[PDB]
């Protein structure tokens, strides 16, 4: 069903554009021409909400966006994030000084032909891993703050932060959404999910099928077998049941996928498959 992001309502399946790009989200995407036509099927399908970054290939997705959808309905939401850029080996790195957030917050607004954002994720690395780590955010954040100001951004998310980081983000401005790795095999965010649901914030996972083990594999297709669904129908199922402030962006670069991934609103997972999916991780 729905969720008011900010202050717009939005369809909780949504479309990340992530595949809209080449190999490593670097470079354009195999065909220009099928990247086009996933975008224009999804809005006709529902959906009213995508996820996007300026860093995807570097600039493309966001120009296949604006060939595609440019005049936007005004009952779009597009999502984009800030905080890391692309090595021209394709690599990700650090991009969070003043002039890099400022820079990264224009480039989104001329390649969407947008006058301002509305959401603009945070994206945070701290250590040497990947995933969520300890640090203050206070300055990057006070940066994308000042921006949101003069008015050339609604509305500010975070992305890959631990529950502390989030608490101190929440006392320099408002969030509206986290955006973290979890799905039914990587749960570790459970608590954090159920309290931003009660603040209203809402919260978007990836890596939807993301790192199963063999079992857990095997397990989830085993429940898509019995319910005649896809293993990836499934896993959009069960992370729309298990709270109202989920909102998915799963990313393909097919038309069919699509067409599956929004077939999955009509999947309705009893109580022993939730039994057996809740498992998977225990
Ligand atoms: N903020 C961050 O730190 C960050 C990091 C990662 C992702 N994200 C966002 O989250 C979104 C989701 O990305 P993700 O990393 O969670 O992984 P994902 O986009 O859910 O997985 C992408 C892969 O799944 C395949 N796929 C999609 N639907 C399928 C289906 N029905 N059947 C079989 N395969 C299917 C795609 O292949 P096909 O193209 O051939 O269908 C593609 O190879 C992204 O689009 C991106 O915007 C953000
Ligand atoms: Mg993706």
């Amino acid at each position: 069903n729905t969720f008011t992001l900010g202050t717009k309502s939005v369809n909780r399946l949504g479309y990340g554009a992530m595949q809209l790009a080449g190999p490593g989200v670097f470079g354009p995407p195999r065909d220009r021409h099928v990247a086009i036509t996933v975008l224009r099927e999804a809005l006709a399908l529902g959906v009213n909400h995508i996820d996007t970054s300026d860093f995807y290939g570097p600039h493309v997705t966001n120009q296949i966006i604006r060939e595609a959808l440019y005049p936007y309905s005004d009952d779009l939401t597009i999502v984009t994030k800030i905080g890391a850029r692309r090595g021209e080996d394709a690599s990700w790195l650090p991009a969070f000084s003043p002039a890099e957030l400022q820079k990264a917050v224009h480039d989104n607004l001329r390649n969407l032909g947008l006058d301002v954002l509305d959401v603009v994720n945070l994206r945070v690395m701290m250590g040497d891993g990947h995933g969520p780590a300890e640090g203050s955010i206070e300055a990057s954040l006070t940066v994308l703050a000042e921006m949101q100001q003069q008015g050339l951004v609604k509305h500010i998310g975070l992305s890959n932060v631990t529950p502390t980081q989030v608490a101190e983000a929440r006392k320099i401005a408002e969030i509206v959404c986290v955006q973290n790795e979890y799905n039914i095999a990587h749960r570790a965010d459970d608590a954090m999910i159920d309290a931003l649901a009660h603040d209203g914030i809402a919260y978007v996972p990836f890596f939807p099928l993301g790192g199963f083990t063999p079992l857990q594999s095997s397990t989830l297709s085993d429940v898509a077998a019995s319910l005649g669904a896809t293993p990836m129908q499934v896993a959009l199922a069960w992370l729309l049941q298990r709270s109202p402030n989920i909102l998915l962006i799963p990313g393909t670069s097919s038309v069919a996928h699509l067409r599956e991934n929004m077939a999955a609103e009509k999947l309705h997972l009893s109580e022993e498959v939730l039994s057996t999916l809740d498992g998977i991780s225990r």
